[PDB]
Parts: C-alpha cells; structure tokens; sequence
C-alpha cells in the first residue's frame, strides 16, 4: 500500500526525473535517476530523504520539479519548465491514474515548493502587497487542477531565506533586506491561501511546512548543527550549509527532512 508522492518545484527540489525514464516501484522508489543523482546538493535532496530515509512505509516519488522554475511565465517569467508546465506534465501523464501510478485520494500526496525564483526576480520591480496575491492566486488555481483530478492531501513548503545566500549577501545588506521583506509578504499570503483552501474544501489534509524558520535557525546558530559558519561554500554538500553560492547541501536537506518527518505523519507516508 504505497503513498504516491508527486512533487513540483524548482532547483531546491529537482532530481532529473523523466516521465519516460524508469518509473517508481517498491524496489526503486525514485524511479529515475538513481537516488542521490540530479540534485543541487551533492547527494539526496529533501525529497530523496523523505522517500527513502524518513519514510514510515513505501513512498513512490514522481518528482516533476525543474531548475529555474517560476509559478507561471505569464506572471514572473524565467525558464520553460515553470510550475504551470509541471502541472501540465502531471495532467498529461499521471492525472488519470494509469497502471504505472494508480493513485487515489487516500494515498496520493502532492508537494509543492515554489517561489524562490518569483521573489528572486520580482522583489525590486513589483509591489509585494498587491503583486504577491496574483502569484499566490495562480498557485491556487494550479492546485485546483489536481483537486479536480481527485487529489486531497497537500504539502506546501514556504520560501526559505535565500536573502542570506552568499549570492545575495554580496549585493549588500539593504538589498538583502529589500528581498527579505518582499519574501515575508509572499510567505504570509501563501499561509493565508493554504488556510483558506483547507477551510473551503473541507475534505483535504494539508501541511504548510515552515522551511523559512528552520533554515533561519541554522543560519543564526550554524555550529549547533555542525556547520562552521553560515556563509562558507563546499561542494561536498556536508562541510558547509551551502553546496554552491545559493543552494544548500545534502546535510542541510537531511536536517530539513528530519525536521519535516513528524509534521508529515498526517499525510500517510511518515
């Protein structure tokens, strides 16, 4: 009795999973590529760890996240594989519950981690209080497509403090602050959406995971987590928080997956 874990997002979630590659099975829960390949962490990322390390039962991962993704290129544009296109791929391949993924409302979990690039590209050019509601509304309409397919269990991750990545720190503290303030508005509106959606539908199980507070705790006190400081970079993925100048490494992703596990118990795989 597997949990079908369909995920959507950007490079913080990518693994390089192809819908024409090897598909998930009990002997091979990620499908493709091998666990630990295709990420921005030097090893497994949070999805690989949730699926194969923190799982309480069989979890099958169908990971549609794509590097560089924004929510919808008609709002903040970036790369062809935006969140809207990931939902289209889901609708094309898995929404109708094929024999390769015969999911039901009781055993499918839809996880979404998006917003890093929308904020990263629009924090200085748009008004957060009137623009982030447009982004969040588009996210909600995409979620409604899976709801119409019969999905009822949802996991949303809020946006972590990319303002404190080495990449953004270089732009000066006033830019870090401009970005962080915009991001806080986005995350507030994300929380409001998830609450409103949960209440209006009445038959959904949702988790809003506060990645922002978790990563902030580590950045504020890195040595408590075994990191030497909050800014060094090491592509081994474990010696520093950062694998490159704006992606965290596998050790960070493991710590986050471990923090997430108890909060995901109500979703069925953890």
């Amino acid at each position: 009795n597997p949990t079908y874990f369909f995920t959507f997002g950007d490079s913080y979630s990518q693994t390089g999973f192809s819908a024409s590659g090897t598909q998930p099975s009990a002997s091979n829960p990620m499908g493709n590529p091998d666990l630990g390949i295709g990420t921005t962490t030097n090893g497994p990322n949070w999805i690989g760890y949730l699926t194969t390390t923190e799982n309480a039962s069989l979890v099958l991962s169908y990971n549609l996240a794509a590097g560089g993704a924004t929510i919808d290129n008609a709002l903040v544009p970036a790369y062809p594989g935006d969140l809207a296109s990931q939902f289209r791929l889901f609708e094309d391949v898995y929404a109708d519950k094929p024999a390769s993924a015969p999911w039901s409302a009781e055993d499918a979990v839809f996880g979404v981690w998006i917003g890093i690039n929308d904020i990263g590209n629009a924090y200085y050019s748009t008004d957060a209080e009137t623009y982030t509601p447009k982004l969040i509304s588009r996210l909600e309409s995409l979620v409604e497509e899976v709801y119409k397919n019969g999905g009822r269990k949802f996991l949303f991750l809020n946006v972590p403090p990319t303002s404190r990545s080495p990449l953004f720190l270089e732009q000066g503290e006033e830019v870090v602050k401009q970005h962080a303030e915009y991001l806080s508005v986005y995350n507030e509106n994300l929380e409001g959406m998830v609450d409103d959606f949960t209440k209006k539908k009445g038959d959904v199980t949702t988790v809003l995971y506060d990645s922002w507070s978790f990563m902030t705790k580590i950045l504020d006190d890195p040595t408590a987590y075994g990191f030497p400081d909050a800014t060094c970079i090491n592509d081994d993925g474990t010696s520093c928080i950062w694998w490159d100048n704006w992606h965290p490494g596998m050790k960070y992703h493991l710590l986050q997956a471990e923090d997430m596990k108890p909060k995901l118990r109500k979703l069925g795989g953890w």
